[PDB]
């Protein structure tokens, strides 16, 4: 089928650390720090529930630039600019100012009217294109133009807005 608005989505990506390799699902709590981390499946995440975001807009890069210059079920498409809602908290992913240490800490809030929420999609191979469930999507902040990266640290997967990108699964469900 095709992503559209008002999805339920779930983000995936692939995790390879010394031959290892697992599928690390994007979470977030609202309850405090408002940081998104990575859970480990199996496909399916322990703690579903808060791994659960609806894919609420989405826009041309040319629109949204309009729309918020004059301040001063849609399919989705590629090169598109898009919003995604986190259920449990009804807050949006976002692209912060804090570093993770050339990259940018993502997490959660409210306030949409700004860049900083908004990633563009694009593929790994297509502009204009419609947007298939089962394709590879790697998402640029619009507001920092840093990449949703997949991240390690000392001894865990994390995620940040790095200069490198990382191919993510946006499954329904």
């Amino acid at each position: 089928q095709f992503l559209r608005t008002d999805d339920e989505v779930v983000l995936q990506c692939t995790a390879t650390i010394h031959k290892e390799q697992q599928k690390l699902c994007l979470a977030a709590e609202g309850f405090g720090n408002r940081l998104c981390f990575l859970e480990s499946t199996s496909n399916v995440p322990p703690d579903l529930s808060i791994c659960t975001f609806v894919l609420e807009q989405s826009l041309s890069v040319r629109a949204l630039q309009e729309m918020l210059a004059n301040t001063v079920h849609r399919t989705l498409l590629y090169g598109h600019a898009i919003l995604l809602r986190h259920s449990y908290s009804g807050m949006y992913l976002c692209c912060l100012s804090t570093s993770r240490k050339l990259a940018f800490d993502v997490g959660l809030q409210e306030d949409t009217t700004g860049e900083a929420c908004w990633w563009t999609i694009h593929s790994a191979s297509s502009e204009g294109e419609k947007v298939r469930v089962g394709d590879d999507l790697i998402l640029v902040s619009v507001s920092s133009e840093r990449y949703l990266h997949l991240s390690y640290g000392n001894s865990s997967w994390h995620v940040d807005a790095a200069f490198q990108q990382t191919l993510w699964s946006v499954a329904p469900i």
